[PDB]
């Protein structure tokens, strides 16, 4: 099989330097362009998505939309899941990134940003950056919705959708496109490449450049992953 | 139950004077401005789509993606079916509307455009504007795929989707938005409103404006449809 | 592609000599056995269903359940649909066929029973043998549901499910088993082979014997349909 | 949200003294009798499932098929998953329970049968009792398909299907009937009522008796669960 991952580009809150996580923030004007370049890179580099999987965060959805518009496969099937969602930022959701570096001091800030398993404190159900009871998460077990998270966790929850849902399509021969977020794609790629806990910290999945994994029946790489634009992914 | 219909705005061929039908033509910059204006009226008028049904045509899918972006409901689930497609135009696909008028005359021209039962002529199997074999219709019975169509025919193939798929949702208390084409929606409004086989021709659906139908437990209008902007609709 | 068709054995009404149509009548002792016979024949001639389709009438559901148990293939995906139902018998629903022969006369009995396009009168909504408002049809447009039908009418509604739903599986390489009823299965074989309206009345499809169809890209049959027991079939 | 749980009865193997686990052993005469009694009990107590969930093991699919044939709800939708399956018994599958005891001993046997987190040894794919590669699991990530299991692990693979799939229907408003096994249902019940890591062994789920739950908006019990036969249960 063939799989193509795509991280949205800059978002409205990303240029204001605010932590996003699950707040359904829009895709910046720049993020719509990096979207189109991914589309164009799909068309150009001849990767052809038979089905699409996004998260339930609009910045991700808007990316696939614009990208598929440019590759002319706007008509392919569409599934969404909270399991493809970005990591939840807890208390840190909607807090100024730089204003938070000063309150926590470089070490606590960084463990929260790039550690595999330490989550920011949970958010209040009353917060304005809380999704407790959001309409797009109304048919999911209220008990499983996080109020914070870490890479570790994000993966504990993404895996089951990958195992059952996104895998039928792959083993069905189909070519799957996933348009999700930064933490969730690094999380998928870790499961995929076998990277250690210690190691996943060093992986950057460059925004707007689709990454193609050609997999075998056991859903493990055939050959090593290729970005559709090398020098761009490496620069 | 609440239903919302959205006719996609202009396309690249609406500018060129070319009969489109099923050719997968794109929204023009103007079409996009229209799609957006529709999503805004959904937002502003507090009409909240729980689910989405488009056609397999991009210009329709583009309209959905733009409109629900301005409505912030870009997350609602979405299903697609060739049965929401616009009327297949047969031979007349990939051709000039003005040249077609200089050829067949006013009468045969109107007939190809607005007759209920009279379909344009069948398109040659191996033509540059035929969708026979399109990747997007590869899991449908090959024999049911139209070489041409008439509003009559269009409705014969739309009704079943409405009856089993769109209704499952409407009857689950969901608000369904449909984004399709002029004739497929012409088709469905006829069915919903009991409009005559003679009177359907005179109905047009303003592009970029959401027709909201407030249906009862028998999927029949409990009161007349209202566009979320009836003045720009006059 | 390959399609298996299974007509069910007698119901508890085909036994007391009654018209059933849409009455959710239970399969009879003689017919549950024909269901089992059906099962061993799928296993015997190595015909392997990867997905099952039935209708909403309990006599057809029961037949496949009892049959895939014998084929050792219980586990497969299952789809049920009113469109695969048996022809709605209208006013004849729940009436002794012999009393019905004298209540009408041979010509009007032959019509109501074997014509292609003249449906029996409609059954009143109040009548105890009406399915109007019955729960299993609650998510279907109230107006499409028949009050009486003809073989023609049955093909009209059968076809859309076959064209959109069944074809998708077939065209994806799956061997589809359909367990339903007489007219609906005949309505379907009329399509598959271009049988004329004039001749359709002649076609029988025995109960408890699987009609397999080897199809091609065009879902038109590749070679003559065959029963996995041509004797008890041609007998 | 109303949920109904149905454990299946004695399989062919529960009489021959062998560990079954993931082996698709068919139900026997009494197994097929108790299922019909579960069905009669449902009709009687007026519990009408709106949709069905079963594992991918014949014994429980049969129970549902027999139980719902007896309830008159033969027609309700049917969904299936390997996550609803019975606990994998790894290298104890296909083996006799008494001879197992002669190899491991009281302690190590009581542990492989009743510890919450110690799985029996794994089984080599080569064995005629390993489901690795079985057709019914060809559309699930191969890597996740257990070659042994513990109740802890059963809950871990199960929860996500409950969370996303079972709950959608329960939250949609429907009455859900699950028909799985001892482990998966006890594993579910542990979660539903908060039964502790070291207290769950004591919980018996009678076979053939339907267990009903009445859940609130949080899919947490609204009242204490109840069997449609409080006599045959204890
Ligand atoms: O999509 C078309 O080409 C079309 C249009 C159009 O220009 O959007 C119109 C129109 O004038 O609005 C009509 C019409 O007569 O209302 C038709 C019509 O013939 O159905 C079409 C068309 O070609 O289907």
């Amino acid at each position: 099989p063939k799989l193509v991952l795509v991280r949205h580009g800059q978002s409205e809150w990303n240029e204001k330097n605010l932590f996003t996580g699950w707040v359904d923030v829009k895709l910046s004007a720049k993020g719509q362009q990096e979207a189109a370049r991914a589309g164009e890179l799909l068309k150009e580099k001849k990767v052809y998505p038979d089905v699409l999987y996004t998260s339930k965060l609009s910045r991700a959805i808007q990316t696939a939309n614009i990208a598929l518009e440019k590759a002319d496969r706007l008509w392919i099937p569409v599934n969404r899941s909270w399991r493809l969602n970005e990591r939840h930022y807890g208390d840190l959701q909607g807090k100024d990134k730089a204003e938070t570096l000063k309150k926590f001091g470089e070490e606590k800030f960084n463990t929260y940003r790039r550690s595999f398993d330490v989550p920011p404190p949970p958010i209040d159900a009353s917060s304005p950056f809380s999704q407790k009871g959001d309409e797009r998460y109304k048919y999911v077990d209220p008990n499983v919705l996080p109020e914070t998270e870490s890479l570790a966790l994000v993966i504990d929850r993404l895996l089951p959708y990958w195992q059952d849902v996104i895998a039928k399509d792959l083993l069905s021969g189909k070519t799957v496109m996933i348009a999700a977020h930064g933490n969730s794609l690094r999380g998928l790629v870790k499961h995929l490449e076998g990277i250690s806990d210690a190691d996943i910290a060093k992986l950057n999945i460059p925004t707007g450049i689709p990454l193609v994994f050609e997999l075998d029946e056991n859903l493990k790489p055939s050959k090593p992953s290729y970005y559709l634009d090398p020098e761009a992914a490496a620069a």
